[PDB]
């Protein structure tokens, strides 16, 4: 049905926007490896 | 529709999988976010 397909939808819509927000937190997390790998040599450098 | 709720479940499965795979670098990333702000705070605190 519609239904099963809208719930599988919201499954894999949701993934999808679960990847976006997964996403949205390793992007997050590699530029925050990154800001903290630079503030790490921030202070390694000070 | 019919078939679309087993093409919404692989494609689920496959957005899950890369969600899970952003996910999966979040949590690695987060390790070494993490790990950086203890050399950080080692090098901060240093």
């Amino acid at each position: 049905l519609k239904l099963d397909k809208e719930n599988a939808l919201d499954r894999a819509e949701q993934a999808e926007a679960d990847k976006k927000a997964a996403e949205d937190r390793s992007k997050q997390l590699e530029d925050e490896l990154v800001s903290l790998q630079k503030k790490l040599k921030g202070t390694e450098d000070e």
